[PDB]
């Protein structure tokens, strides 16, 4: 289709590998651009492990509130929210906020071990029916998006289809749905990546991701003005170690997918 020839084109421009998968729920057709090969989640995976969290709470109606301390030692590279609150605490609450919103590291580090480990976070993904995600790392090290190696990867159709039963189906229960929705819309870090794309009067709430290998990610779910809502997963990598973020990518890719719905 004229879509998938202008993404061909945007990829050919970027010099890297761009992977895309719309979901359109008003008739649950799909669009995909190298939709079932893998790509480094970085980031973007702290949605699935905010999602588990919610899972739990399901049963343990009182967990988000659960305080958990921030030592020091629990500090990694990016803790732009954890930095506020060191020895002291964060409920996993502020903690899933944190990472979502912020894409806070020390966050998400407590958010898999909350979950017992990057298995627990992976065996969510597996019971709702999520058998391509996989986590094995914690951060920083899941950001390494090193050519080929399937560690910390899922590919755009499963991420799609994940984030939707997420959002806009019931993997979750209402409360927890909606509160995932409401920390998503607050992303404070997609102004330039899928958003930058769409018309402004569009409301999305998104999830950003960026590693080495120029790895440039963002998923989101979009809820058009008199619409049905939109899912749309861009991952974006690079064959250079040091190469520099590409948001523009994700932005176009957004765009030439609008010019159509």
């Amino acid at each position: 289709s004229a879509v998938q020839q202008k993404l061909a084109a945007l990829e050919k421009s970027s010099g890297g590998r761009l992977g895309v998968a719309l979901i359109d729920t008003a008739d649950n057709t799909q669009v995909l651009y190298r939709g079932d090969e893998r790509f480094p989640m970085c980031s973007t995976s702290k949605v699935m492990a905010a999602a588990a969290v919610l899972k739990q709470s399901e049963t343990q109606k009182q967990l988000l509130n659960q305080p958990v301390e921030i030592k020091p030692a629990d500090l990694v590279n990016y803790n732009p929210i954890a930095e506020k609150h060191v020895n002291g605490t964060m409920t996993l609450a502020e903690l899933s906020a944190a990472a979502l919103q912020y894409s806070d590291n020390t966050a998400m580090n407590k958010l898999i071990a909350q979950l017992g480990g990057p298995g627990g976070v992976t065996a969510f993904a597996r019971a709702i029916g999520d058998e391509t995600f996989r986590l094995d790392r914690t951060e920083p090290t899941l950001n390494t998006a090193i050519p080929g190696d399937p560690r910390d990867t899922t590919t755009p159709r499963a991420m799609a289809q994940t984030l939707r039963q997420l959002t806009l189906g019931h993997a979750l229960g209402e409360t927890q749905r909606a509160q995932l929705v409401t920390w998503l819309k607050g992303n404070t870090t997609g102004a330039a990546s899928i958003r930058a794309g769409l018309p402004t009067s569009w409301t999305v709430g998104d999830k950003t991701g960026s590693g080495d290998y120029g790895t440039t990610n963002d998923i989101a779910v979009i809820w058009p003005q008199g619409r049905a809502p939109l899912v749309l997963v861009t991952y974006f990598t690079q064959p250079q170690q040091n190469a520099e973020s590409r948001r523009d990518v994700l932005a176009s890719a957004a765009r030439i997918i609008a010019e159509g719905l």
